[PDB]
């Protein structure tokens, strides 16, 4: 079977907005949990994490909330490696994307073989030297590449973290508003990526082969999913912080995940950066969420031609 | 010639909505006939039928309205039988789509050798025993398919219908809100479909092309297309009964259309579950319209190229 | 580098609505020139033209304004030669489209190999004599192309034109209302053209490689695209005359605009048909504008992947 972990990580210190604070919420009243066990599947929820307060967390230079954010991540971590050592699909409900660092970092503890889908209209490539807003979840992949270890200050809160990925084992979709500091590293170290001009190319059946053929084409490994809501258009997502026009369709977004989950590799997913007090009226809310409901039931098995059990229906 | 030959339907027992039955009002008052004729086409309006009520007629099991279902398919079955006789394509205006029943037998009692496209969010195959909302809008497959003999029960107005299509004669696309029994059909009768993940993954060109090898490849042979408005996204056309979101787009739909009229070979078609009531505004209502409009005259070679006499217009 | 040569050209008369006379003001005001230079460019402004009124022009049998039209385009001609000359791309600012028979005729005089690209629903080859409309912007192409040469009669004020194109010269991308003497035309004359049926079967992305291979497969030439913002979808550019749904997406929009840039051969470029009085809204202005604003950025080297100087960021 497929098994599932629940994380609730009510945590917006990431970026300015805190009503990303409120997507775990959302997303469980809007029926959530049940729907998985209507489904295939076997769900623990492991709870929503308590996030302490640090009153003292003034910039780093430029990066704010940096002892808040480390220490969130820090903690989304060890609950990460707990539900992966309980032989379940971890499945992180943001939160800001910042948490990545905390939930990559924890599965890759015990399967450090992971490989990286990153579906988003940001690259998250940013270093705390070349941000130019100090917002950590336009960050977090810079903390987790080896090769980027000797640019990474020393920044408080994130003395425990251990970059875990190398450049050769992450893929984005859906990138359509990198900085230019951002697109350097990705030239720079060779990463690759499907920008929108690639899945306007190509089209999202052929991007998922060459996703899916590049990071399992020597071997099965685990993947890692982190999904911002904001890869898919603002016409389906638009109760996010950072939207940005031209975006994947709802049809794009259920496709990808039909697909990983078809690889039976499915190992960690993160559902992040939904915030109900952004969307402009209460439909631009329910619409977000049920389309970040959708994506979730995609990756764990519903199927758009259909699903049955193994008995004779007739 | 292309010649044609309009049966209004004004029916909505096969499922609880009753404004079905302004469907062939509101296509004829937007000028379809009008825009046939401007058109290549010989246009013959054999009218609306009546169906006339059925006081008595409580659910068979789970199965409503039975009596008047059936009866309203009896009657569809005689009149299209006829305008098959007299030369011309069937065109029914639905009405809610348990007139398909009707329309695919009448069709073939004088073309047995037809092939069926269905698009549809629905696969419209439950039985009367499989089904959970008794509504014969969802279940017009069933009666019409030759393996399904056996587990048809005599479901009282329906002793006069004779299975007259094998699983290997249609094609589904659009298919996105599969019932699990009806998903075990699909599989145990090996039923070729599209649905809305291969269109993502092939693209709406290649499913034309592999939709119509299926059908013709062996030997040319009539066409019936039924075609469900639902088929489309609901932002194309929401005033219908059972909207599901990621549709196929308007274009998508003109496309199907267009090659299904470049065969020459179109001998059947319906236009079903148009509900103006159920638009929440009235453009809502026009969209919808509009839009079944469209794909009706693409139906008939109205092609986006453009068209032209063989005259010399300079 | 690339160097850019900007032109307002605020000119109505082509057609019955006088608010394309603020494209070039709406589109200065949304910050064309500034987000230009915050790219690679080298940008001159050239300020806008000076039409000058002429109030004794009668329909030429059917045409209308013939002589403020004819001379607006002579004007814009000169201007045009003026700043290919001055070795820039020119980037004129509409405006209605019967000003491509000047930007097209001016840019020719300098560089009578060029090839062009029309983005457009609507083919714009209307002769004075096919024309149903008598509106000069559904007449352009006709007047530019040699072999219509004979079939053009004259049209007062349009003594100084001299056909530049052959029918081999031009691409259509995004036709879906094209009258019947233009499908004649389209046709008896066996020019290339991809209709939203074309896009529909083949993708964007194969579209694009066989506009390009067909314009530029025997030897590099200068490229003149010519974008009416009708082409997209009125979902997008809604702020427009004659909008017509099911239209090329924004992202289609971007990726032909990316594609050409990336020839290195983009030689001139027109921007066209935008109207803010259209809009409903001011929000569908806005909507319109930012379009048209990252069509053209997209033209002179933004890309969805992102950018960056060739400095070491890290
Ligand atoms: N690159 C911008 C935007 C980041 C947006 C972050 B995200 O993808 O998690 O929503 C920044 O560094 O601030
Ligand atoms: N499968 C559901 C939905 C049927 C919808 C029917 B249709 O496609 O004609 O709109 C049912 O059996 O009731
Ligand atoms: N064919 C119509 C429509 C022309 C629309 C012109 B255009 O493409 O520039 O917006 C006419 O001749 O009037
Ligand atoms: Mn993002
Ligand atoms: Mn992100
Ligand atoms: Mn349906
Ligand atoms: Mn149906
Ligand atoms: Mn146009
Ligand atoms: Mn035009």
């Amino acid at each position: 079977s497929r098994t599932i972990g629940i994380i609730g990580a009510p945590f917006s210190k990431g970026q300015p907005r805190g009503g990303v604070e409120e997507g775990p919420t959302v997303l469980r009243k809007a029926g959530l949990l049940e729907k998985l066990k209507e489904q295939e599947c076997d769900v623990k929820d492991y709870g929503d994490l308590p996030f302490a307060d640090i009153p003292n967390d003034s910039p780093f230079q430029i990066v704010k909330n940096p002892r808040s954010v480390g220490k969130a991540s820090e903690q989304l971590a060890g609950k990460v490696a707990e539900v992966k050592k309980n032989g379940r699909i971890s499945l992180v409900l943001g939160g800001d994307h910042s948490l990545a660092i905390g939930s990559i970092s924890g599965h890759a503890r015990v399967h450090p073989d992971l490989g990286v889908i990153w579906v988003d209209a940001h690259t998250d490539i940013n270093t705390p030297l070349t941000t130019t807003s100090g917002n950590l979840h336009g960050q977090p992949v810079s903390f987790l590449l080896k090769e980027l270890k000797g640019k990474i200050p020393d920044v408080p809160g994130f003395s425990w973290v251990t970059p875990c990925i190398s450049a050769k084992d992450i893929v984005y979709i859906g990138l359509r508003d990198v900085d230019p500091g951002e697109h350097y590293i990705l030239k720079t170290l060779g990463i690759k990526y499907f920008s929108m001009t690639e899945v306007d190319r190509l089209g999202i059946g052929k991007v998922m082969e060459e996703t899916l053929s590049y990071l399992l084409g020597r071997k099965k490994r685990p993947i890692h999913l982190s999904f911002d809501v904001d890869g898919l258009d603002p016409s389906f997502t638009p109760a996010t912080g950072t939207p940005v026009v031209g975006g994947l369709t709802y049809r794009e977004g259920l496709y990808i995940t039909e697909e990983i989950y078809k690889t039976g590799l499915l190992s960690g997913l993160d559902i992040m950066e939904v915030n109900p007090s952004l969307g402009k009226t209460p439909e631009e809310v329910t619409r977000t969420v049920n389309t970040a409901v959708a994506i979730t039931l995609a990756c764990f098995g519903l199927a758009r031609e259909g699903n049955h059990k193994p008995i004779d229906y007739l």
